[PDB]
């Protein structure tokens, strides 16, 4: 596939796609999110970081990891990094979204009425294209049958092993939610404690987010001040008035003489939950 | 679509697809039959006719209609030209078919656990050609919710009314077949009464096949002797016998003073039903 | 105005109108119809004649009065001219019509619920085109306002008085229908006996219309066989079949000896009512 | 539109409009008064300040004001900025005022007998002038149903609110404006208390009008002195004499050294109200 990002076919009647960013090459490769940088960062509002994991050789085994993009500043539907069926509609803010987003992430919901109403909604633009529509569901509903757990091929690995807590609502929430969620979920957060063959590398004993009812959050108030560099970049004549932080400093505050080292970024990785590789 | 046939995709595993009579130009076009002319005949045991409706100018509202390819003398399961989820398996003879057209037959019946265990048989196939089965399963999938009634897209048009019948029976039987067997119904016999604007053209008074609860069965024992061009062709070691029947004839009896007048061949097409086209 | 057809503001998303027929100059000029000939044949399936009533000296006094496309053969909704707000949607099929087309019919026969939801699915729309939709119902509202007989200057000739039938159904009938439609109906329909200061000059003594409670109709089966010069034109994949009434002839039948008299056409004048025309 | 100003249609029958001082841009621009600064001035006793807000980095969220032009010393209907439905034919004095105002203020106010006899009037002027009468209706019209909250297009902006005052008698009184009067007034007095997304900015702590049943007025006898610039500048022989409060100087009491400081001008900027900026 050149395009596994679910969103790519996403476009306006004369598309010219809206991709104030385009759409990074990470849609090209196989990941496993099927979600593009941009989309990621827009609707789920984190990114994507190459965990390396080093083991006195100079070889690393690489893996995707979600980093946090909301800030520690924040509080209700804005501190949910991914939503459940519960209230996507909101957080996501469905109401004044492009109707190819719409019918993506309903049918990735699977809330039938809705994507019924955007067909009715849409038969008037039907006259003029008769041809998207079709090839749009099309390869939406194959990606999701291909990120989808059961199908007819269900490819599953059951070598690997994932687990979102100790406790019995934690992994009972997130059983419910939906496919391509779970597998964006699995595939975004990095083990607490990644137990590989028979021994256990311990590679954070915090946790940096929650998986809840409501899908998955960033829980802990971790301080985050990153900017997204694939920002939506819309003419706002909505205004957004944000409470920010700043501070003052001279040559002396802003150590310059201290760069020399290597840096260490203050980024929010997300660390939750057990891998279980057995092998 | 360069393939509406539901069975292009039926390759071995180092595919020559078998086609000792390649598949006709038909796939290529929408007629609506989605099957071509090979396999129309090789499994439904019909063919293609163009029924042509003249209206005293030049011009002649074509139509698509079977071609029945079974003899009177035939009974049992041969004389049925489609069959229903009854008994399909046995009418056509799934039993020693190739997996791809098995996969396909079953998956348009609908019968979850038959390519289920079509799909854990072919796992051992699936490790040295691990992309063909999700494309193949994506393109039939596709083309049945295409030729599905109801889906997103639903594309109906309720203007066109066909009946299959007077009494209740033929119709609840029709109710549920499946929904590309009742679409290449619905397209294959022609109506005996075309009722169109306020207007009948009683194209026969008579029918030639019958709608029951197993499927469209030849009932009438009208005399057929039409090759199929189409034949299967493969070196047939399983030796079937038949009962042929046959006349000889010297130059008098077999009157070539006679074929100047163009000719009305003997064939059955496939008659039955009103089609109710309003204005 | 440049342009006094009602459907002149009719246009798609990108609009390069429909116009099989473009617009005749007739919409720049104010002859009181407010509808150029193409809309009135395609929608009131009536044409425009110039009435030319000579005096014995060359000078004509001119008019303009409707004639009928309907033909002899039709029956039901086909035959009304003029629909009223019974059963107009039926009439003009607005079902299917272009939503600029909807909005203005609406709008003409004043049901506020209709053009409030076509205004409610047109909000999609507005994003892309924010300013066509306040100048074209600014415009139409301008032309149903001076076609109005009561506004702010209710430009109003008393001396004028049209006479549609002398049973008291008949006016009361036309008494309820639109301003718009009121204007067009009296305005298209020839007098009668046009009684003109102190004398009267019968016409026609025979009606060849009829005016009632759902509007301006063809009631007599006048027999009319020309051809709309501004048919629609458009790419007809929904068949229309009509029964066409075709005689034959030879060179004698076809007398072209006679043609050299000045024709007498068999058209179908609108001519219902009595003129008042005081002084 | 190159005018947005309500009074921009006031012509006399020989029109080299009054305007003493001629209409300013601000017309040509949609800050959503609808009233240029002259006609502002003249009428509704008001001008309009440009309100900037700082926050600490230079730019500015401008926003309009409207500026008191009474004076402390005033009493009676000079006090009241803006005229309700009960007395505007005193505050405005139509006694006296060219007929296109009168028809203007009339129909803002929509008192349908009032324009009606002034139809009645104008007449006699309709021989002369048949074409400006239709073409100002319209346009004023127009510019009514722009202002007007609900219409076809009907724009609304939930997320700005209003409030004017904590008692029910201000409001219910402020909900019977007509609707331009109530688009003017909303967009003229700044808010006591801007409560913009999560925060408040607290403009002023005092009112410096109020609304009641007789709509916007002047209550508080703050001190003004500032002349209008745009003055009616007519011919008086009928006078108007006022009582001038004036103070004797030297240089010494007229400090000149104090200019060197930045002016604070005693100014009456109109503010009143809540205003709620969700988000």
């Amino acid at each position: 596939l050149r395009n596994f990002c679910v969103f790519s076919s996403v476009k306006p009647l004369d598309f010219c796609d809206q991709y104030s960013s385009p759409c990074s090459s990470d849609a090209t490769v196989d990941d496993g999110w099927f979600v593009c940088e941009y989309h990621a960062s827009r609707f789920f509002k984190m990114e994507k970081l190459a965990l390396a994991i080093p083991d006195g050789t100079g070889n690393n085994y690489y893996r995707t990891v979600g980093k946090s993009l909301v800030d520690d500043k924040a509080e209700g539907i804005e501190r949910i990094l991914i939503p459940s069926q519960n209230n996507y509609e909101t957080v996501l803010n469905l109401s004044l979204l492009g109707p190819a987003e719409r019918l993506v992430f309903y049918m990735i919901y699977d809330n039938k009425e809705k994507q019924n109403e955007i067909c009715q909604q849409l038969r008037m633009y039907e006259r003029f294209r008769p041809e998207v529509v079709e090839e749009l569901y099309n390869s939406t509903l194959r990606v999701l049958a291909l990120t989808n757990p059961d199908a007819y091929c269900a490819q599953t690995n059951t070598n690997e092993s994932r687990s979102f807590g100790l406790s019995v609502e934690d992994d009972l929430a997130f059983n419910v939610l939906p496919t391509f969620i779970q597998n964006l979920i699995r595939k975004c957060v990095a083990p607490e404690s990644l137990t590989i063959g028979t021994e256990d590398l311990q590679l954070r004993n915090c946790n940096t987010c929650r998986i809840t009812s409501e899908g998955l959050l960033a829980s802990v108030r971790l301080y985050n001040s990153v900017q997204p560099k694939y920002l939506y970049g819309v003419n706002e004549n909505r205004l957004q008035i944000r409470n920010v932080l700043q501070f003052q400093g001279n040559a002396n505050a802003l150590q310059q003489k201290l760069s020399r080292y290597e840096l260490y970024q203050i980024n929010i990785p997300l660390f939750l939950g057990k891998q279980i590789i057995s092998t």
